[PDB]
């Protein structure tokens, strides 16, 4: 009798294969980079670990609060987060009837917008990395704020009508209305609010500490990326884009169109996976679904939505379900939500570096023309590939142009 | 009530999440090193397109068969491999009992290795990397004349015991004892010989056109990378490792243990994947199952079975199984494995370039201090970490040492 050791399979690389277990890849970039600067981090936490005075500044900033005024509006922001929590107390019980409390919370979701819009925009000692650290808390408050009123409105009226008719400290409504759990959820790293949100069991001190040496390395990787590899490709032509033609433009973005990628990964992970982290970890918070498996994306509108999973969690809940519900044509509702990305796309790069090109809006224009292009023609492992050269040629370019013109017109 | 949408979950990069789907960093690599190198592959592949002659060399060969020695002893191995093939026509029947028959083919299967490891060291016109193509034939040559034998001579036991008491083209025992199958066999992509292989439906021009654009793709890659990378950082000090210090050796290495180690992986990816599918998917084989995922190996024992399967499958059936079943102190027979392996690395790094210094025997012999240390405290993540370090730092150095000391004794 013949009892075969041969089956009649496929190489695991293969493209009909059906593989994907590949975790080893990553342990080998990881590998890699730590390999090749782990002695220049090693010196530049040495060079910067005690010449950086960590509480003489805060004190700097106590001798003057009218300089930096960035942190100004950041904590200025409490005076928005504030008045929303005082909206909700009013009509907890008994005043402020839905019309005007929803018309003030209205206006101070308004005006969350537009205060920082103008106040960057006006004053003048505004730095642009500091304008952006106070517009992306601005963003995301008003992103925060708006689901506050959302479930606290929606659990009122669900008290209202139970009116016409437990133990394991599951918040009822009202109870939840305090100043603690309004502050837990601001700085909890979601954008969707929820009474009694989960928790985790203890703090990981070890957890926290690698989470904070991935920050502290790979800020570190792509200041060394910005300096070494897309400075000097860039001021070996100090000719800014806003009137080069669309012939020297092409030219000059293949010199950069790979490191923009690189750093954009970066941020990707040291955003995304380390800093939103040792947040859920400080605050005990467990939930920790920042982002699904966005690579291995066969389409590019499966990308749109693993990547910053709380941003579309939060569209699928209060812009997207509210606005089909009463309402309907779905696709006038993706037009919404793709205006309102774009909006905020041309308001977080646009204002701070104080150009009004519209190039990001052409980005995010052109994103549909390739949407359907690569839904339609393209198909898995090539699909994916579809993907991460728009990736690579796509968005993040029309964001490297701002910077660009930018860092050209000061240096 | 309540219904909530924050599950308690992990991120999907976090060790303890078990996510593993990351078939899309890989997609990433072939297009970062599509779009890196997709000018000088499509220049490289029209100057070197159509000045090779493709045709001329075997017309040049045919002028002079003792020039050019490394084809002739490739087309030489045909002599054993045609003798065994008459020994078991012989014992088929009712000729050389057993005793002869075997004594014969160890005879002939010493001779497959001997005969090489003698032309190749006094003939002195052969060339290092042609010497090295005959000994990698004449070593695949004798472990697949040794399986050719074995399952024969199982089958042949087999029937002359089934002498003491179908339709879908399963193959008996005699009958498979023709010239066709046993040529199919030897260039067939595996070691261990069977009865009727496997089969694939078609030959898919597609994926031939496709796995030889990727061997043209990465052997030009990795060309570069020699050319550019490693022979400069070399000749920057030709000193050869003879006679250089242990405290110099390690200083000049560390310059090059990442550029090798890109290089050897992509001979894996040249040869296990892409060449052998190739010849797999010419001669329809079907088996195709070259390498589990080594990659993503937690411990070093794991990663010695899981590239290169055809060698581990045939150890544990004609070196291991056979030698536990007649025998025991399995150790034993792990350590016997070891000295083949150790065996067959010396035969085909040292005899080409004629160097016996015993570096890479302590480079097998190192692997198990490595191997208990690797098993015994690092677990998961990071013992994929320890492996990967293993597979830098490790065995391949053993050979880059060889190269080198060859490359600076000579140019
Ligand atoms: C001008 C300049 C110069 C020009 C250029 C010139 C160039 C010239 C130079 C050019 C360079 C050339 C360089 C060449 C270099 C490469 C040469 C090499 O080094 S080739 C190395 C090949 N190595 C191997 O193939 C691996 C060795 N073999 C293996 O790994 C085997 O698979 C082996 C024998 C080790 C199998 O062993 P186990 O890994 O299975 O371990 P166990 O403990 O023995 O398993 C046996 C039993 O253990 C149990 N077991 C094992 N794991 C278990 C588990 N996880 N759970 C439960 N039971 C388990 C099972 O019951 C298993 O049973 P059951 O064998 O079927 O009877
Ligand atoms: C030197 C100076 C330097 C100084 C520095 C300078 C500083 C400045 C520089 C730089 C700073 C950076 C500034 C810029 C940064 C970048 C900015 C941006 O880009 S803003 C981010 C954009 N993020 C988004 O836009 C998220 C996008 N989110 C989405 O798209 C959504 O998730 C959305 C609405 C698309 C979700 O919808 P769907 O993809 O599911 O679409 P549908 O079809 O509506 O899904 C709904 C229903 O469809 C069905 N459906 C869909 N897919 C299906 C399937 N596969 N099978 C069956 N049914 C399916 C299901 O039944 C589903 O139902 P059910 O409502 O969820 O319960
Ligand atoms: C006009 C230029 C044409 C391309 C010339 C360069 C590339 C030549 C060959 C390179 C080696 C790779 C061959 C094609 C891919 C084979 C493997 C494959 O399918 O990769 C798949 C992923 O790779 C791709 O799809 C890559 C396709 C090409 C992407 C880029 C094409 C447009 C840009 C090309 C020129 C760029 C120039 C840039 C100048 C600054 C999936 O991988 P797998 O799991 O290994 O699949 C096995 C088969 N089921
Ligand atoms: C030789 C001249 C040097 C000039 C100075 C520059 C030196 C540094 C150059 C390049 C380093 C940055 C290149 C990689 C950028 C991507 C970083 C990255 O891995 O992003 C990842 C985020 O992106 C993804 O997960 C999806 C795409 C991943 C693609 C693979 C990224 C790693 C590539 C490594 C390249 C090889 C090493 C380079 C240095 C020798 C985070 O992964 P992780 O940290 O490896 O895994 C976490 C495990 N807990
Ligand atoms: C003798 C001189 C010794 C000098 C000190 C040792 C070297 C220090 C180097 C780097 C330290 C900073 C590393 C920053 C990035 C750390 C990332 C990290 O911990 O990743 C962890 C994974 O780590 C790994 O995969 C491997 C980590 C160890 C790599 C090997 C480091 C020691 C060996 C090389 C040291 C020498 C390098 C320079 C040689 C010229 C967490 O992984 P995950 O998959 O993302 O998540 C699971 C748990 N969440
Ligand atoms: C910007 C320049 C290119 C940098 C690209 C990033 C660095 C290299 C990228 C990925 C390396 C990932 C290594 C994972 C190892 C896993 C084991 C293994 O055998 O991996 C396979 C083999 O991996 C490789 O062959 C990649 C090894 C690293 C090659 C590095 C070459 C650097 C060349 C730089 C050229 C720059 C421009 C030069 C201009 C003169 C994965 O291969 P695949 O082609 O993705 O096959 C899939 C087909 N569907």
């Amino acid at each position: 009798w013949e009892l075969r050791c041969h089956r009649l399979q496929d190489s695991l690389f293969s493209s009909d294969s059906g593989f994907s277990n590949y975790r080893g890849i990553l342990n080998w970039c990881v590998v890699m980079l730590i390999l090749s600067n782990a002695r220049l981090f090693l010196e530049n936490l040495i060079k910067y670990g005690i010449l950086v005075d960590p509480i003489q500044v805060v004190s700097l900033f106590l001798k003057d609060p009218y300089s930096w005024p960035a942190p100004c509006l950041v904590i200025a922001a409490n005076v928005f987060a504030v008045a929303a929590f005082q909206v909700e107390k009013r009509l907890a019980v008994g005043a402020l009837t839905e019309q005007a409390g929803l018309l003030l919370h209205v206006a101070n979701l308004a005006t969350i917008l537009c205060f920082p819009a103008a106040v960057v925009l006006l004053v003048e000692s505004i730095t642009p990395v500091g304008s952006l650290l106070a517009l992306m808390a601005h963003t995301i408050l008003f992103l925060k704020l708006f689901s506050y009123r959302d479930v606290n409105s929606w659990c009122r009226r669900a008290r209202a009508k139970a009116a016409s008719a437990a133990a394991p400290h599951t918040v009822s409504y009202p109870d939840n209305l305090t100043y603690r759990d309004l502050y837990y959820f601001l700085f909890a790293p979601t954008l969707c609010y929820e009474l009694n949100f989960p928790r985790s069991p203890r703090i990981r001190k070890r957890f926290l500490l690698r989470r904070i040496l991935e920050m502290l390395f790979f800020t570190q990787l792509q200041v060394g990326l910005i300096q070494q590899w897309m400075v000097p490709t860039i001021q070996n032509s100090m000719k800014p884009f806003k009137d080069m033609d669309y012939s020297r433009i092409i030219e000059r973005l293949l010199k950069l169109a790979v490191p923009n990628h690189l750093i954009w990964l970066i941020f990707f992970y040291w955003l995304f996976h380390s800093c939103l982290n040792a947040v859920a970890e400080l605050m005990q918070f467990g939930d920790r679904e920042f982002y699904r498996d966005w690579w291995n994306s066969e389409s590019v509108t499966y990308f749109w939505q693993n990547w910053n999973i709380p941003v579309h969690k939060w569209c699928i809940r209060h812009f997207y379900k509210p606005m089909l519900r009463r309402g309907s044509s779905k696709w006038m509702a993706r037009t919404g939500v793709f205006l309102a990305s774009a909006f905020f796309h041309e308001y977080l790069v646009s204002v701070p570096l104080r150009m009004f090109r519209l190039w990001a809006f052409t980005g995010m224009m052109a994103q549909i023309p390739l949407a359907w292009f690569v839904g339609r023609f393209f198909q898995g492992n090539y699909g994916n590939a579809a993907v991460w050269l728009s990736l690579i040629i796509g968005q993040p370019i029309a964001v490297l142009m701002y910077v660009h013109d930018y860092y050209v017109l000061n240096y």
